[PDB]
């Protein structure tokens, strides 16, 4: 029947399900929710993966149980994709998995899931090409709505609170700047404060980017004392329930991530 396929957080599953289409069901491990950057498997989960035909990670850089779990697998039947293949990594804030915040580098991961699908099931692989043919159509729309946009920046420097973009940073032609110490949820000390005022003031930051909507105490309080407004990157590890309401999928958060990079790159 259906292929039975576990992927382990949202990109992996969306691409994935992508390529499979119809030919199989693609159950997301790490959901809504919770954080795939401290997520580790269960017995049952494990079981779980072991027993599907199937497992698709991202890369060991993100999901670091991985290793500990491929050399378990010789005596059990899933098949295991990494969907970044051997593609190059940055170093570490110890490589940095975050490809999948650069359209370009989707694409790249969509082709390996598709062709790795397509060694694993050869009968299948003239649905695996046509559904991942149609997706990377979808895709290269995205990377030309990236390249257009941000291409001519008048300021090339974001800062955010999640260090998921230097990949999209590198591939664009920008530079992320980190800060730690900040959670969407935080009230700073004041010592905390003065920090960031004074590196909000003496780099001219207009935005501290999150991972999610800051509250409405802490945007209040960037504003009053550090003057410096807040939005949203995503980096698309876990949709919000509320999210995953409304139907968001990966492009349409990658396009809401641009739009509010733009605030920043155009000045
Ligand atoms: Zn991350």
């Amino acid at each position: 029947g259906k292929l039975n396929i576990v992927t382990t957080f949202y990109p992996v599953y969306e691409f994935t399900k992508q390529v499979a289409g119809d030919t199989a069901n693609v159950e997301l491990l790490i959901g809504a929710g919770t954080e795939p950057h401290e997520y580790e498997p269960s017995a049952k989960a494990v079981a779980k993966i072991q027993d599907a035909d199937t497992f698709v990670y991202e890369n060991e850089n993100m999901e670091t149980w991985v290793p500990k779990l491929l050399d378990t697998l010789d005596k059990k039947k899933v098949k295991t994709i990494k969907a970044t293949g051997d593609m190059l990594l940055l170093p570490g804030g110890e490589f940095d998995p975050h490809v999948w915040l650069s359209p370009v580098r989707a694409i790249k991961l969509v082709e390996h899931i598709r062709d790795s699908l397509s060694a694993d099931y050869p009968d299948k692989k003239e649905t695996f090409e046509k559904n991942a043919a149609a997706y990377i159509e979808k895709l290269q729309s995205l990377d030309k709505a990236y390249a257009e946009g941000l291409s001519q920046a008048k300021q090339k420097s974001f800062v955010t609170q999640h260090a998921a973009f230097n990949y999209l940073a590198l591939d664009y032609g920008l530079k992320q700047v980190a800060i730690s110490g900040l959670s969407p949820d935080a009230e700073p000390s004041a010592a905390r404060l003065a920090e960031l005022t004074e590196y909000v003031k003496k780099n001219k930051i207009a935005y501290i980017y999150f991972e999610e909507n800051a509250s409405q105490a802490l945007a209040n309080t960037l504003s009053k004392e550090a003057g410096v407004k807040t939005d949203v990157l995503n980096p698309l590890e876990s949709l919000t329930e509320e999210d995953t309401k409304a139907g968001e999928n990966y492009i349409s958060v990658m396009e809401k991530n641009l739009k509010a990079l733009k605030q920043t790159t155009d000045q």
